[PDB]
């Protein structure tokens, strides 16, 4: 009927918005790197620019989520999964919030602070679905929200079927397969237009997925290492649980005492600002980024962590690798700097997503999972030096695969879902490690579902929304 | 709770059954090839053995679906998708049919006649689910059938998430996500045990998917060829529709007249037997297999059609390729033999799946799709000789990708579903062509949903089961 025209118009209007915002964010971020390099090597000057650019940009984003729309702070998927369980929120789906959010999500992304991308984008995709429906036939409600969620995540990442699985498996109890067909149609069209546009205007020469990895697909892994994958199941789930626990121990920590509540009511934007300050103090590269690999914005950080070469063995030479040359210090072994990167981005991510900013809880958790995966992969490669044999040719293990297993498993354990593995392999561009990441996702899910509740369940519990089951 | 023990026991019991039956079928089929080669080149003797082995084995399978269980003929998914819409069939889920079906599906598969594998396997997986539940807690119903369907197709092909999508998207109207989690768990465990067992006992050296393809993943296809994919959408959908139409024009063709009904009631097993005969008459390789590539059992036939080299250009030399050397005739161009293979397996497949045998409608449709795909790929490679340029290196197109697009799209158009692309790329082992196969699956679905009904809908219409919507 007249469903196809509405769905194709939603897809073509969502791809341009996603492409525009990350185009602008990428140009702002490379201008940041450019100016920071190109002034001079002056260590106080480097500190002051490396601090004053993210404070300006994050306080700008907090200003445009405070001023225009007072209801879009703390946004993302948990209040809309509260909405589709029956509760209506009338003023919350206003078009005026839309322009109030997108520009904030630009200025949440153009800095190197770990935030999400998915959550506010799911919200604005639902906004565009509702507005385009209300404009339609003036010249069904949970259907509109489910199609909005599918188009939102499948237009974030160019991952259609991971989009429709992410819409069904957490934001529902029953599900009409009419929405399955509609969400699959609109999500694959949005992911189609978003990827071909980066060949038209910019240069990404073909319809490569987003983050390709050149693994070898000829004996990737034997079953002599397979219980190691069991470890990267279980520990990730355990680590995922601790994340959720500590998240609540900051949320209530904002609201536990009258003193800091009076301090925040004295001036609202002071809480993001200074804490932006302190994580800039641990990201300055000659300050502590030597011990940290601090000079990595997160997109190229996880393009780096999915590399196809062993970092312990290429440390005997000063050979120029890609960006991964920042992962070599002349005094410290690389296992220690992966360890410190993991622990400091781990406590940095919770306090980064705590602040009153449009936040998603997917991307920094994905980065933490990749870091833990490559940690256990590098100690596997250090433990078994020779590799094993094949027809007069030697195959040695490679730790990019461990990184992609961990970057599926830990965010699957945090967000209490099994469909994270789908967008994981659909971002990485290869499915060589597919059933080990499914087994690891399921082990991490059963451990992190035994111990603690989900992330979004804790958010709706602390924010105290009407949530009946 | 006590769900995990039941699901892991179902998975480990289903993997052994699938592995055992295709182990036995593969050994029988290679013994067929072995004896046929190893007697002598005597052209009447070759004819008589090439005919008398499939007649014996197919009449044996028809005997063991006629004798023990009189209710398991015409089995597969459409009567069970009738069952889960409300209608009960009491005597149909008896354990006695289980042993009556599995051995038949061995002797439906050990011959080279095109049959399915999925349908009767979904049925026996539901049988094992129900029996293991009734044995459980003596020392929920649609849940048991949906878990049975997911384990069935994900244990056929080692494809978990394509399994759970194949269970939701056609055999439901609503869907409880409890069954999503259970089906995902049990399907990935079944696909895990099935693939690692082929390294323990037999040799498939690692957890390679099933049918790997070595494409190049470095500029697979430009967007200068992309409307060709539009053609392999639309035509496949049109061709898929014709398949369904002709299928009904044989089913009613059995039941249109009293004469052939009296002829069949005279002797029931005569109808499969002789028609097995006639397709053997068009598969004898010096008879007509020169013009046909007849000496290809279907599994190695579609391992051949997914090859990474151009068949027009490697015809100037008598170089030994793999099995694909059967695709070269010294007098006939290869486009004509792909064309004749397609048209003769097209009319052969409907009459092959017509006969009273446990049949699935997935595998021969998959083969027909691969043949049409490589047809349009070879004429694309014949049309554009030079390829195009890159950094002083030339990239020419390769027609394996067209074959895998067509083998997704035409069976997606026949079975009226979008989740065929998932098991397509999960069998082929690479996701380089993923969003073109999604776009082609959706174009073929909208054309073949405009023209004719589904395959299984026509089956339940002609068999006249109680089907309310």
């Amino acid at each position: 009927g007249e469903d196809g025209i509405f769905l194709v118009l939603l897809g073509l209007l969502m791809a341009l918005v996603s492409w525009s915002m990350d185009y602008v964010s990428a140009k702002s971020l490379q201008a940041y790197k450019w100016s920071y390099a190109q002034m001079q090597p002056s260590l106080p000057l480097q500190f002051l620019v490396w601090v004053t650019f993210p404070l300006v940009l994050i306080l700008f984003s907090a200003l445009f989520c405070h001023l225009i729309s007072p209801q879009a702070v703390g946004s993302g998927i948990p209040e809309m999964k509260t909405i589709l369980r029956g509760v209506v929120l009338k003023e919350y789906l206003t078009m005026k919030a839309f322009v109030a959010k997108v520009v904030a999500l630009t200025a949440g992304l153009g800095s190197g602070i770990p935030v999400g991308k998915e959550g506010p984008f799911v919200h604005i995709a639902s906004i565009c679905a509702a507005v385009l429906s209300k404009f339609m036939s003036v010249f069904y409600y949970s259907d509109i929200l489910t199609v909005g969620c599918a188009v939102g995540v499948g237009c974030c990442f160019g991952t259609p079927l991971g989009g429709v699985l992410f819409s069904i498996e957490v934001t529902s109890t029953y599900f009409a397969v009419r929405n399955y067909w509609r969400g699959f149609f609109a999500a694959t069209f949005s992911a189609f237009v978003f990827r071909v546009l980066a060949v038209w205007n910019k240069d990404a020469v073909t319809i490569t997925a987003l983050f390709r990895t050149n693994f070898r697909m000829d004996f990737p892994f034997d079953l002599k290492e397979l219980p190691a994958f069991a470890a990267i199941g279980i520990c990730c789930g355990l680590l995922g649980a601790v994340f959720v626990y500590l998240h609540r121990q900051v949320m209530l920590g904002v609201r536990k005492h009258k003193a800091l509540s009076q301090f925040l009511a004295k001036h609202r934007l002071l809480y993001p600002g200074i804490v932006t300050f302190v994580i800039a103090s641990f990201t300055f590269p000659p300050g502590m980024g030597q011990f940290m690999a601090g000079e990595l914005m997160p997109r190229e950080a996880i393009s780096t962590l999915f590399d196809n070469n062993t970092w312990v063995k290429h440390a005997g030479d000063p050979e120029s690798l890609g960006q991964s040359a920042v992962w070599i210090h002349p005094r410290v072994n690389v296992v220690i700097i992966i360890f410190l990167f993991f622990v400091m981005k781990f406590w940095m991510s919770i306090v980064a997503t705590t602040m009153p900013i449009p936040c998603g809880g997917f991307m920094p958790v994905f980065v933490l999972g990749a870091a833990f995966g490559r940690l256990v992969g590098e100690i596997m490669a250090m433990l078994f030096p020779d590799g094993i044999l094949f027809d007069d040719i030697i195959y040695k293990i490679l730790p990019g695969g461990y990184a992609v297993i961990g970057a599926a498993a830990l965010t699957g354990a945090v967000s209490h879902t099994v469909s994270t593995a789908v967008i994981c392999f659909e971002l990485t561009g290869q499915i060589a490690h597919i059933l080990p990441m499914m087994v690891a996702v399921i082990l991490a899910n059963m451990v992190a579902q035994s111990l603690q509740p989900s992330l979004y369940d804790s958010i709706i519990q602390v924010k105290k929304l009407p949530y009946l089951p």
